[PDB]
């Protein structure tokens, strides 16, 4: 796998930020800066050769969207996805919540093109809409997918929340496989992780596809042993800007965000041969 640049996740994150700034602040559903955020993504895979697809739904009287991304080519029965929520609340712009996961999502998909990677497994990358709203895009997709095409999923890569600025290394404890995975990218940095209905993998869980994610944490507070662990502050949220007007560009540790965009891309090359 390639080493994501941070440099480029920093700079689709510094686009997002402006487009929630040129739409009342946010990037929520039903509010015009969530499709300007789905144009920007789309426009980037779109060059970059993928066949995007947006996906339209209707919830609480608005109009929704997710994006989906297909690699052409790989084993059609054999699918591999990975996502990320591109909505906000609609308190502030969402850069931690959720900007960090899209923002690698998107770059691991623009390095697969780069790479001129061709996975065994047919790739798919997905943004959702409506998380903010309890997983409605996500939720959408999953009861929308035949049952024949979701006994060809391999799996569901979830990333949400992963630049926070007094972060943790968690991992989610679910399919064995992609948990370990990820596990192995974080020993080889020599960075210690934890294990982690709270984000866009429930509705895949729920159907039984193997699903894995990474995640900094969000309301709750670090505790004296993790800050030993990670550095940061003991005692403060690992998000003290959840769902906060201030979930600004200033909301991220750019390590954090570094290290969990070059684990995507790992457990994305990894997961797909
Ligand atoms: N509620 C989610 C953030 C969140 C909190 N705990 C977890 C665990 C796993 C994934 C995500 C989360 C949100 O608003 O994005
Ligand atoms: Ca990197
Ligand atoms: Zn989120
Ligand atoms: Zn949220």
């Amino acid at each position: 796998a390639p080493d994501i640049p941070l440099a480029n996740v920093k700079a689709h994150l510094t686009q997002l930020s402006t487009i929630a700034a040129n739409n009342g602040g946010n990037r929520a559903h039903g509010r015009p800066g969530y499709k300007a955020s789905v144009d920007y993504v789309k426009a980037k895979l779109d060059a970059a050769g993928y066949t995007t697809t947006l996906q339209q739904f209707t919830s609480g009287g608005a109009t929704g969207y997710n994006l989906i991304a297909n690699w052409p080519g790989g084993d059609p029965n054999k699918v591999l996805m990975a996502g990320a929520h591109l909505d906000s609340v609609s308190s502030g712009a969402g850069i931690n919540d959720n900007g960090s996961g899209s923002a690698a999502v998107l770059e691991t998909a623009l390095a697969v093109s780069r790479a001129g990677y061709q996975p065994d497994k047919h790739l798919r990358f997905a943004w959702w809409g409506a998380e903010e709203l309890g997983l409605i895009g996500s939720k959408f997709y999953v009861n929308n997918l035949p049952s024949a095409d979701r006994s060809k999923l391999a799996g569901y890569l979830n990333f949400d929340m992963i630049g926070s600025p007094n972060p943790g290394y968690f991992v989610y404890d679910d399919d064995p496989v992609i948990e370990k995975t990820f596990k192995n990218y974080f020993a080889g940095l020599n960075v210690p992780t934890e294990i982690e209905g709270r984000s866009d993998h429930a509705p895949f869980k729920n159907v039984g596809v193997p699903v894995g994610g990474l995640f900094t944490g969000a309301g709750y507070t670090k505790s004296a042993a993790q800050a030993q662990k990670w550095g940061g502050t003991a005692g403060q949220a690992f998000d003290r800007c959840y769902h906060s007007s201030c979930d600004s560009l200033s909301n991220i540790n750019d390590t954090a965000l570094d290290r969990n965009s070059d684990a995507a891309a790992h457990a994305i090359w990894t997961l797909s041969s």
